[PDB]
């Protein structure tokens, strides 16, 4: 075996993806082997899709998922759109144990939140995590309301003994302002503030995005991550 | 004592507010004497102030406050920012018993979610929740993300049995989309949904925002919460 991470966010848009792409490609400088797993992804027909967006930003090719829905909604809300079903728990759960191996990280993206379904019937990433035996990172939001919604995902975690990681807030503001300066203090009070990506990384070209994302992590902590 | 509920919600400008004052109106047409109670208030500096728009959208005459802070942060942040200190847990608990009474809806609307701190140290509405064995009424959303935020919020009252008084859909649009109709549909399978205000309530009258109330909530079920 190697190292699981779910990365998992406080709600939906708070950045997950350009934190598993930013972790991915911190990891890989550290000569750290990547893959990354997207079980379920909504929102095709508009374009959505994250391991497109680690694949580019920060070039993993081990991209791993199990079922795709056109539909912009929460995973079994736009599998009954469609007529068709979640996959099953141990589909993702195992994909994720082939995918892992030693010396190698292995990040499993959710669908927004550590509670949302994502496997049929009613199993989460929390449940995913318990079974591949995981730690947990948390991507928050430096935004009024942010304590609350991280002190609740980590107190879910442990509730089913899911180690926490530490936290990356996905989008730092520039310029901060009052409120985001606070939380990052704040934040730091309850787990280990582990980066905090520039607002707007999504769109950097990949040489860009590597720079930023070398310098984004603590070296010491990616290389022990493995 | 009466019946004393705690408001929460799963995040800020889900519609506490509107909805305590919502229910506040309901009882109130029942017959059922109400009070509102904000133990912190922030932003004060910026005009918010919860019980005063309690009392201009329902009415509600019996209204306590405890600390309020001028700027819009999180309490914490706010004492922090105007060098004042957080009340103690006792200070909130006392402010809460005090307008306890037989026959009387007592509501306290917490401020932002359910764990943020409202005593030190880490004091929260749950822990108040506790003390003074009030149920908890959770406003949500109906919006993306609203199902994780309620069964987060859930699991936190359950973990210190804190009793959940049901679900309130803080602000429902008309017409919902298709992302808010599952979301309703689902939240009603996680808890009862007790009611889900129409969007804009705020600029309801006094007349139509009482109606608006009474047909929010089922009669029995306001007319249950005291005896
Ligand atoms: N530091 C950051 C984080 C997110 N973003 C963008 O803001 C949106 C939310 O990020 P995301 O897609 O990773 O959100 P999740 O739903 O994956 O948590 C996306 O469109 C990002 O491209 C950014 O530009 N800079
Ligand atoms: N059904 C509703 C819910 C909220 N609102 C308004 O939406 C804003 C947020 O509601 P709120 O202040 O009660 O939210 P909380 O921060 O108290 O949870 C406020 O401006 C309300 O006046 C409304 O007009 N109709
Ligand atoms: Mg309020």
């Amino acid at each position: 075996g190697g190292t699981i991470l779910v990365v998992t966010g406080t709600g939906t848009g708070v950045g997950k993806t350009v934190v598993c792409a930013a972790l991915a490609s911190a990891a890989r400088q550290a000569g750290i082997d990547v893959a990354v797993c997207k079980p379920v992804q909504t929102g095709t027909a508009r374009g959505d899709d994250d391991l497109a967006e680690v694949g580019r930003l920060a070039g993993v090719t081990q991209l791993a998922g199990l079922a795709r829905y056109p539909q912009p909604m929460a995973p079994a809300a736009a599998a009954e759109h469609a007529g068709m079903a979640l996959p099953a728990r141990d589909q993702i759960v195992r994909l994720i144990a082939d995918l892992d191996r030693p010396g190698r990280l292995t990040l499993v993206e959710g669908a927004g939140g550590l509670l949302v379904e994502l496997a049929e019937p009613g199993v989460t990433l929390r449940d995913v995590a318990v079974d591949v035996a995981a730690a947990a990172l948390v991507v928050v939001t430096a935004d009024l309301g942010t304590l609350n919604h991280t002190k609740l995902t980590l107190e879910a975690l442990a509730a089913q003994q899911v180690s926490c990681a530490g936290l990356v807030i996905g989008s730092w503001p520039d310029p901060p302002g009052l409120v985001a300066a606070s939380n990052r203090s704040a934040l730091a009070r309850i787990a280990m503030v582990r980066a905090a990506l520039p607002a707007g990384a999504a769109s950097l070209d990949a040489g860009d995005f590597a720079a930023m994302s070398a310098a984004a992590f603590d070296r010491n902590w990616v290389a022990g991550l493995v």
